[PDB]
C-alpha cells in the first residue's frame, strides 16, 4: 500500500545529496506506480542545533513509523569537541541501529569500468577490478557490549568495553553472508581474530555450523590484520566478507577506499523484519557542503537499496541503478570521479540528479 | 660484559633466516668486540613437536636468563588445526609478550628506494614514498583484558573478551611516540575508536595529556576505520601511528604490504628496562621454506634492533643496518624483491647474508 520513509540528511552534504536521491525517487514512483510518503526529521549535527541531541525522540518515533530510513550523513567540525557521548556521528548512528535491531550492514564495493585510474591501487592490480560484499554485524559485539565504562582515578583509572557475541548473534549474520555469496562468486571469507580472541573462537565456530547449509558456497577464515593486507594486494581474489561490528567497520572503509570512488557506494543496515536504514558509504564531506559539487550517486543508490530490501520493489531499485550506469558512461560525472585534467567535465549536483532521474523516466 | 642471547628461530622459513642474522652478527662482533652468547630453544610448532607445547618452560627459562629474544616466525599448516589455545602462534608470542611486559610494538615501514614497483600503490602514490612507524601497545587491551571465555549452551551461548587500558598503559605507549617522533618528521597520529568505545575515550585523553611534555611534536587523533583509508590514499602524511593493542595489530599489518616489501622489515617488542623480542614482521612463509629463497634481510635487521634497543650497541646496529642498504643497491636482492622480467637476477639466502656480512667486515 502507501509507504511511509523517515528522511534524515543530516549535516554536510547530506541534504544536497538527499535533493538529488528524492529526486530520482519520484521519477521511479512515477514510472512504477509507487505510493511513498516521504517526512524529513532532523539528525546529527542540526538535530543538536534544534534540539539539543544527535537523536530527538520524533525523530525515533519519526522512524517508528516508517517503512524504512533514508539517511544522509552526520557529522561535521561545528559539533568535534562535544563529548564523545554528545556527538553527532555516534549519537544518530548507534541509538538507531540498537533501536531498530538493525543486526545487518551490507556495504558492496566495486571498482567501476573506466574508474581504475581513480583506485589508489597499483594500476595492474586495478585493471584485475574487484568486486568485494562487506557483510558487517551491526548489533552485537564490542559496540553494544556490557560492561563499558570507566573505573578508579589517577594512573589507575581504567576503561573498558567488552566484546560479546551469542552463537544466535553468529549464525544470523553468517546466514547474510553465505545467502549473499550464493547469488555471487559463491565464496565468503569470515574474517576476525579466533587467534586472540574468544569471541572470535566462537564467531569462527558459528560461522563454520552455519556454512553446512551451503555447500554450494566456498568458506575460508583469514585474521583482520592479515585480510587488510590481502585486500590491498589481490581484492580480486574476494567475494563476501563476514565481519563482526568492528571489524567490519575497518575492513568495509578499507575497499571503500581501495575502490578510489567513495561517492559512488551506499549501504543497507537492515533488522530480519525488512525494515531498514540506507545511507552513502563516505561521510558529511563538510569541506564541500552547500557548493553544488558533491557526488549524490551514493545517495540515489542508497535509495535504490531502500527500495529493495524495504519496500520490496525491485524493479524501481534496478531502474535507478541502470540510471547510474548510464550517467556514468554518458559523461555525467561529478568532480572526483574525473583525473584533473578531465577535471573540467565536472558536473555539479544537480545536473547528475536531473540526468539519472530523467533515464529513469526514459525507461533505462 | 658477554651480553646472552635467546635465539628462537621457530618454524618454516625461521631457522634458514637465522641462520644469516647470526652470521652478520658473527661479523658485528668481531668488527665491534661485542662478546655475545647465544644459545637456541625451540619456540612454536618446533616446539609442540619436541616438548608439546609453543612454549616450553625451558624455553621461557632460557628467555629469563638473556638480555634479548632474538626471534624468527612461528606457525604452519601442520600445526591448524589444533585449537588455537595450542596454536604456535598465539601460543609463543603472547606468554612471551605478557611475561616479559613487552608492551611496547615497533614495527616502522618505509618504502624503499627502486623498490616502489614492488609497492601494491597506485604508481604516483609509491612515488611519494613514505616512512611510518606504528607504535603499538603490546601487553593491554582486548588481548590481555578479562573477563575473557565463554558461558552457556546452544543458540546463547556467548563469548567475550574485555578490552581495558589504564591510563598508566596509555601513558607509557604514548611517551614511547612521542619521543620515536621527535627525532623523526614530529608528528604522532593516535589511532583509536574514540566514537564507540570506552577504552578509546580514555586513550584519546591520556595521549592528549602526555603531549603536554612534547611541545614540538604534533597531535593529530584519527579512527581506526579512517586510518585504513587514508594510509591507503596518501601515507606519506604520516609519520608515528600510536595504536592499542588490536587497531596496532591491524594497522601495523597494512602498512607493511603498503610497501610492497616485507621481507625488509622487522620489529620490536620492548619493556621499559631495555629487554625485548625481536622479529621479522612476515610470517614463517612454510611454503617457501628450506629451499634458499626466503628474503633473510627481515631477520638480519631484527638483529641490528637487538644490538641497538637491547644491547646498547648502536654502531653496530648502524653497520648492519648500512649492509643492508650496499646489498639492495648493489644488486644483492631476492626473489620477492624483483619485477618478473628481472627474477633471474634473485640472490638466494645465503648469498644475501653473505653479501651483508662481507660489507660489514669491510667497514660499510
Ligand atoms: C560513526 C561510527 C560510530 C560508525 C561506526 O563505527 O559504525 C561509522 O564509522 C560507520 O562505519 O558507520
Ligand atoms: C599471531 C598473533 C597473535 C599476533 C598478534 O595478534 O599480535 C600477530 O598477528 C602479530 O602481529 O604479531
Ligand atoms: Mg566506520
Ligand atoms: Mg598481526
Amino acid at each position: 500500500s502507501s509507504y511511509q520513509i523517515a528522511v534524515l540528511a543530516g549535516d554536510g552534504i547530506g541534504p544536497e545529496v538527499m535533493a538529488e536521491a528524492r529526486k530520482v525517487l519520484k521519477a521511479v514512483e512515477a514510472r512504477f506506480g509507487l505510493n511513498i510518503e516521504y517526512t524529513e526529521y532532523d539528525v546529527g549535527g542540526i538535530a543538536i542545533d534544534n534540539h539539543g541531541c544527535p537523536l530527538p525522540e520524533a525523530t525515533l518515533k519519526g522512524c517508528e513509523a516508517a517503512d524504512a530510513i533514508l539517511f544522509g550523513s552526520v557529522g561535521g567540525p561545528k559539533w568535534e569537541k562535544l563529548p564523545p557521548n554528545e556527538q553527532p556521528e555516534r549519537g544518530a548512528l548507534l541509538p538507531l541501529r540498537g533501536h531498530f535491531e538493525l543486526f545487518c550492514n551490507l556495504r558492496p564495493a566495486k571498482l567501476h569500468d573506466g574508474l581504475e585510474h581513480m583506485s589508489p591501487l597499483r594500476s595492474d592490480i586495478s585493471a584485475r577490478g574487484f568486486d568485494v560484499l562487506c557483510v558487517r554485524e551491526l548489533t552485537g559485539g564490542i559496540y553494544f557490549g556490557k560492561p563499558k565504562g570507566r573505573q578508579g582515578e589517577g594512573e589507575s583509572e581504567e576503561a573498558f568495553d567488552t566484546m560479546r557475541y551469542s552463537r544466535r548473534e553468529i549464525s544470523r549474520i553468517a546466514r547474510i553472508a553465505f545467502e549473499a555469496a550464493r547469488g555471487r562468486r559463491k565464496k565468503v571469507t569470515s574474517v576476525d581474530k579466533a587467534n586472540v580472541l574468544a569471541c572470535s573462537v566462537l564467531w569462527r565456530q558459528v560461522v563454520e555450523e552455519v556454512a553446512v547449509d551451503f555447500p554450494d558456497v566456498e568458506l575460508e577464515h583469514i585474521y583482520i590484520d592479515n585480510a587488510t593486507m590481502q585486500l590491498l594486494r589481490r581484492p580480486d581474489e574476494f567475494d563476501v566478507m563476514l565481519c563482526s561490528n568492528l571489524f567490519g567497520d575497518i575492513l568495509s572503509d578499507e575497499i571503500a577506499m581501495l575502490t578510489g570512488s567513495m561517492g559512488l557506494l551506499s549501504s543497507a543496515s537492515m533488522n530480519s523484519t525488512g525494515f531498514g536504514l540506507f545511507e552513502p558509504a563516505g561521510g558529511s564531506a563538510p569541506d564541500i557542503a552547500g557548493k553544488g559539487i558533491a557526488n549524490p550517486i551514493a545517495q540515489i543508490l542508497s535509495a535504490a537499496l531502500m527500495l529493495r530490501h524495504s519496500l520490496k520493489q525491485e524493479e524501481a531499485a534496478s531502474a535507478i541503478e541502470r540510471a547510474v550506469t548510464k550517467a556514468l558512461n554518458s559523461g555525467y560525472l561529478t568532480g572526483e570521479l574525473l583525473s584533473s585534467d578531465q577535471r573540467h567535465k565536472a558536473k555539479t549536483t544537480v545536473q547528475m540528479g536531473d540526468f539519472i532521474a530523467d533515464a529513469v523516466k526514459a525507461g533505462v
